[PDB]
């Protein structure tokens, strides 16, 4: 049903993902601290404000899409008394664990409903209104949720209670990470043993090895023409965002007591790379394992 | 109508030369184990006493052995017992240089030869539902075809001598990984408060979608029929995947490569075969706080 939105938070994921909101037919009232960001946002039809109190003043939902806890945290402090009492809120930043778990019983103090629903798919699935969400929270909460969710959505997921999203997120995200590390120790050793890319495609794909990491990330150029490596490893999915998501990671193994000794390893391997290769798509680890 | 002389009659060898008397051929045999040997003739297998006797009437041989040196030592047994032109399959999972030696040995006794290393374990052996990945001339793998296709789901040229070996320790090591990395995430998410079902649920879903989950899932429920619901037994054993990123770590030594993560995992693996040799190797779940 045509609701009032306002979204805070309007880069390169929050722009569009508003965007398509407005298409279906919602008033978007939208607030980002850097003037550009608001202005893009304000082409495509949000209606933008001074303040993000002011966004929030008459809205049925809020959305926030931003890059840390922190910063989710503290825009959480400013907002949360200035909304309408009921209020419901998603966060769809990609956070710790923790983090949305307190901010998650921050906004309920405050007598709000609040959902994590961190997203995969990029700025190309936010554009399209094909991200996966991932959600965390109440049954019922998503119920109420879904008709806004829907006109941005590919999919979505309910992962569990408050939490569960960023959690079920960042278990993916780490998995990927050592598999995408993993494809390209196996296409280069392949190499040093005269065995050719194609070859070793063929035949990973086509066995128990095969994974999106080279079904269609292949890290060397000429099996898979889409993937990055054929296009000077433009993201894609960049190592600066992989990075982040593995620190996440490492900071969910820390809070838990966890072992994950290849998802550290992995860890340790994507954060000297993301030091001069932040740019790149994570695919380019490859590099390191050559020379 | 071949004469195949099967040199190694054991958990593997036996029920796949069982498929080649299946299919018409004229199956010769050797194994230094008299209960292996017995099996073998008892469905069919004509068993000798040496393997040069069993090369000798063949006009293809077949080894399935447990080590490089134990191939390397067949062949320079049996090469000159066997008429000019014989086509040796090494279907035995040896390292990637000793395929390579042996290979040119055979050929330079004017005989032809493949590397067919196989996938599917003994399961797939007496269901003849293996996956050969091969090595070699496309001509001697079309002339070996009609042999391999009554033991095999599948049968892929992978590229020169030894590339078979490659490709199978490669996916091999990969597979390791991942295993070890849906481990990993199953005991993360059971820390976060996130159920087994919804991990699956999102990652089968997702980019991390694999074998290791969505066939092998290490915790028991969402896909029943996997080894966690049946106490680990294999499957593939740790013994066997074991043995095979030992090969990964010989390649990788051999060749100069840097593989961190595969070479983490064969430590890994190396300690758990240490005391769960005859588990699965999805088992590893259970050996991270170690
Ligand atoms: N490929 C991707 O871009 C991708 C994919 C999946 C998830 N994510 C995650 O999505 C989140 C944000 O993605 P993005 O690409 O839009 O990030 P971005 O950094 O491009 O945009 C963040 C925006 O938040 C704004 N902001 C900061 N403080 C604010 C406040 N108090 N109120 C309102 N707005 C504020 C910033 O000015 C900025 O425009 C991150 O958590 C990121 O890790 C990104
Ligand atoms: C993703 C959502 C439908 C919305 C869409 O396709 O935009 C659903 O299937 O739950
Ligand atoms: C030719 C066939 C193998 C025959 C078999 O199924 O046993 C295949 O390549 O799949």
């Amino acid at each position: 049903m045509m609701t009032t939105i306002a979204f805070l938070g309007l880069g390169n994921m929050g722009a569009p993902m508003s965007a398509n909101l407005v298409g279906a037919g919602h008033v978007v009232r939208g607030f980002d601290p850097a003037p550009t960001a608001a202005s893009g946002a304000a082409a495509h039809g949000v209606a933008v404000f001074r303040s993000a109190p002011e966004a929030v003043a008459e809205a049925d939902v809020v959305i926030t899409m931003l890059p840390t806890g922190e910063v989710v945290r503290r825009c959480y402090t400013d907002v949360l008394a200035a909304a309408r009492p009921a209020t419901l809120f998603i966060d769809s930043s990609t956070i710790s664990v923790t983090d949305a778990r307190e901010v998650h019983a921050l906004a309920e103090s405050h007598g709000m409903l609040q959902l994590d629903a961190p997203v995969s798919g990029g700025v190309k699935g936010a554009a399209a209104a094909t991200l996966a969400f991932m959600v965390g929270g109440d049954e019922s909460t998503l119920r109420r949720a879904r008709p806004v969710l829907e006109p941005m959505a590919g999919k979505i997921i309910h992962c569990g209670a408050a939490g569960a999203g960023q959690a079920a997120k960042v278990c993916n995200n780490m998995v990927l990470a050592v598999q995408q590390i993993a494809i390209a120790e196996a296409f280069v050793l392949a190499e040093k043993l005269g065995l050719s890319a194609q070859s070793l495609f063929d035949v990973i794909t086509g066995a128990t090895g095969n994974c999106w990491a080279v079904h269609t990330n292949c890290p060397v150029p000429g099996p898979v023409p889409t993937s990055p490596a054929n296009n000077d490893f433009k993201p894609g999915f960049s190592t600066a965002l992989m990075n982040k998501d593995l620190g996440l990671a490492m900071d969910a193994v820390a809070a838990t007591g966890a072992t994950a000794p290849l998802g550290s390893h992995a860890a340790d391997i994507y954060a000297k790379f993301a030091a001069d290769h932040a740019d790149l798509d994570f695919s380019a680890v490859i590099h390191t394992l050559r020379a």
